[PDB]
């Protein structure tokens, strides 16, 4: 597993690309498994910017995502779910903790990037 602290000025595409590279370094076979990306943070707009960057990075690897749903929980936190083939999921969720991108492979957290 890898955890990265990334400078607060790194643009979302640099964050997404670091996570995909970290994933390849930690599990080069992850593409064959059940993979969930989780993008969470307090500012709804920075959260969506990083989610968009994750979609773009995966699309370049050949992994297509479809927005399945938008949602709002009891606190009013906005969220969204994207799914691809093979159980690929991208969960997007507003929450108090610092902006984070996590990658879980077969139920185990493999990559965490915190801003």
């Amino acid at each position: 597993a890898i955890k990265i602290e990334i400078p607060p000025d790194a643009p979302p595409q640099a964050v997404a690309d670091a996570a995909v590279a970290a994933l390849r370094a930690a599990d080069p076979g992850a593409a064959r498994r059940r993979v969930t990306f989780d993008v969470t943070g307090p500012d709804a707009a920075r959260v969506q910017a990083l989610a968009d960057a994750v979609v773009a990075a995966l699309e370049r690897e050949g992994f297509k995502l479809e927005k399945k749903e938008e949602n709002t929980d009891a606190a009013g936190n906005a969220g969204a779910k994207y799914e691809g083939e093979g159980g690929l999921v991208l969960n997007v969720k507003q929450g108090p903790e610092a902006l984070t991108l996590k990658i879980t492979v077969d139920g185990r957290t493999i990559v965490e990037i915190v801003r």
